[PDB]
């Protein structure tokens, strides 16, 4: 048993609800929450810029200083940073951006990422400014992650039409 709440049950191993990955974060305090992030770790704006603002900008000084220790991430990579206010350790994840060019089959090798935490809140990658279509990142999704994944979908058209859409 864990504290998510609300879940629509997906898979054996996948939950959707329509929520705010950052209130949702807050309120659960899970042991890994996602961020779907740039190689950079530059969290400007969407799920990175608005989990950021919910740090204070904390999340970024610790990134800026990753960075210039260790150099960027790759594209399907990922780094395991502090939670901050919001959960135990943040998962950076870098799906593709298919509006630079980016590989759409490097979306798979960044939920692959996700198999090394047993449970994590997480956001849909690679869609929203990324340019990918959401219905195929949660396919992605339920066809890559076996460890037990919560999905928080901000847009609620969005959700209702993954959950009518999901095969
Ligand atoms: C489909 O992928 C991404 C996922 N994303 C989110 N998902 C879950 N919770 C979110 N809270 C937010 C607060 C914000 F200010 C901006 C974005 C989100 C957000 C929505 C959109 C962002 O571009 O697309």
């Amino acid at each position: 048993v864990n504290s998510f709440s609300g879940y629509l049950k997906l898979t054996d191993n996948v939950y959707i609800k329509n929520a705010d990955i950052v209130e949702e974060a807050k309120k659960v305090k899970p042991t890994v929450v996602v961020n779907a992030a740039n190689v950079y770790l530059k969290h400007g704006g969407g799920v990175a810029g608005a989990l950021n603002k919910a740090t204070n900008n904390a999340m970024q000084v610790e990134s800026d200083d990753y960075i210039a220790t260790n150099g960027p991430l790759k594209v399907g990579g990922s780094c395991v940073l502090s939670g901050h206010n919001l959960a135990k350790h943040c998962l950076h994840v870098v799906g593709p951006n298919v509006n630079k060019g980016e590989d759409i089959q490097l979306l798979k090798s960044a939920y692959e990422n996700f198999n090394q935490h047993e449970v994590l809140l997480a956001p849909l990658l690679s869609a929203g400014i990324f340019g990918a279509d959401p219905i195929h990142s949660l396919r992605v999704c339920v066809d890559t992650v076996r460890t037990n994944v919560y999905l928080a979908v901000f847009d609620k058209n969005l959700y209702d039409k993954l959950v009518s859409s999901f095969l």
